[PDB]
């Protein structure tokens, strides 16, 4: 049941922690952000050249963040990687550790804080987030084989909730090609090799079968199949990792205890889409998009789902819709419950989003961040 003597489990739409001794249950909340780095060619978190490690998560929690979403790459989970662009000097506690031992560190801290930490497999190899969970040199098995390592071993820090199986599946051809043509995800098509919602129910197998105490986050396809797709206006128009319009009709065959959909959802400053333009009803019409892509999956079918990524600039040198766009779906997810997030991102060096701290690494964004600290209360 577990090797730290807490059991993660969803009951209807919330998350608990349950103490298997004591049978003590607490439903809890995520106010997470992500810290990315780990899944770069740094093979860390990003801005150690900068700040000390232990100062950036004292600031993430006295900000009110209780969860951190952790995106690794497969050689930073290996003994031997080796980080790059640390300051040691501000960090010399981390001299002589590889990528591993840094993450490990990171996660045990975290946990002293009594911060939740979700664990991403966000890219297989450090360079571009692949559209599906294998490439011409890496097979299924290699990845199943690594989530298992990683499951073993961070599957005995207590504060580590689950796995979140593959980063934004996605698509890298337009429809119709992209439904049949091996290089992108899809979901429902009826395809083992290419069908996600298929795939996650294999690799999440294989976790729960050595983590079985884990929960396992799921995230949305960008196509899903020609039939889901068309059922709706602007059915080709979700995020990478956006698209649960599938669900209803092809949910994944995982129990319903352990299973968080977990969709990713941006605003004008990642793509200029064409529901943004006023003239198509922005902002109002939002609600019923987010509601299509994926809030039914918790408002119509009562499973959990948690933010895994949204974010963006927030009129701080990119499209001032931003500001509109990030307040009315923090309004719309107070007024729905959607209680669980990661916001991406804590770095700032993400080109097209910034993140809570500004470029110095030290300072937040106040505007950005009161904004956001409305879901934390």
């Amino acid at each position: 049941q577990t090797p730290t003597g807490i059991y993660y489990e969803v009951r209807g739409d919330t998350i608990y922690m349950i103490n298997v001794t004591s049978g003590e249950e607490t439903p809890i909340h995520l106010f997470g952000v992500n810290w990315f780095g780990f899944e770069t060619c740094n093979h860390v978190v990003h801005g150690l050249w900068k700040r000390n490690w232990e100062d950036m998560l004292l600031q993430i929690k006295s900000l009110g963040f209780n969860a951190i979403r952790l995106p690794f790459c497969t050689e930073s989970v290996k003994p031997g990687t080796q980080p790059i662009g640390i300051d040691y000097s501000k960090n010399p506690d981390l001299r002589g550790l590889d990528s591993l031992q840094i993450m490990e560190k990171i996660i045990k801290k975290a946990g002293d804080l009594g911060i939740f930490v979700l664990l991403d497999y966000h890219r297989i190899g450090c360079t571009h987030i692949e559209p599906l969970w294998y490439t011409e040199d890496f097979s299924e098995e290699d990845f199943i084989n690594t989530w298992i390592e990683v499951a073993k071993r961070f599957g005995k820090y207590w504060n580590v909730i689950g796995a979140d199986l593959k980063n934004e599946p996605h698509s890298v051809t337009s429809p119709p090609a992209a439904y049949t043509d091996g290089t992108g995800a899809t979901w429902g098509m009826g395809n083992p090799a290419t069908d996600w919602n298929l795939a996650a129910e294999r690799i999440g197998k294989a976790i729960l079968k050595v983590a079985p105490h884990w929960l396992i986050f799921v995230e949305g396809t960008q196509f899903t199949n020609p039939k889901t797709d068309s059922s709706y206006k602007w059915g080709y128009n979700a995020w990478w990792g956006g698209n649960l319009m599938a669900v209803k009709d092809y949910p994944v065959n995982l129990p319903k205890n352990k299973l968080v959909y977990s969709p990713h959802v941006y605003g004008p400053d990642v793509y200029n889409q064409p529901y943004f333009g006023p003239a198509k009803g922005f902002p109002d019409n939002l609600p019923d998009i987010w509601y299509h892509h994926f809030g039914y999956v918790k408002l119509e079918l009562g499973y959990s789902v948690v933010i895994g990524e949204f974010g963006g600039k927030y009129g701080h040198g990119g499209d001032p819709r931003d500001v509109i766009w990030q307040n009315k779906l923090v309004d719309w997810m107070i007024e729905n419950k959607f209680c669980d997030f990661f916001y991406w991102s804590w770095n700032p060096d993400s080109g097209d989003t910034g993140g809570i701290l500004q470029d110095d690494w030290t300072t937040i964004w106040e505007d950005k961040y009161n904004n956001l600290k409305r879901l934390m209360d």
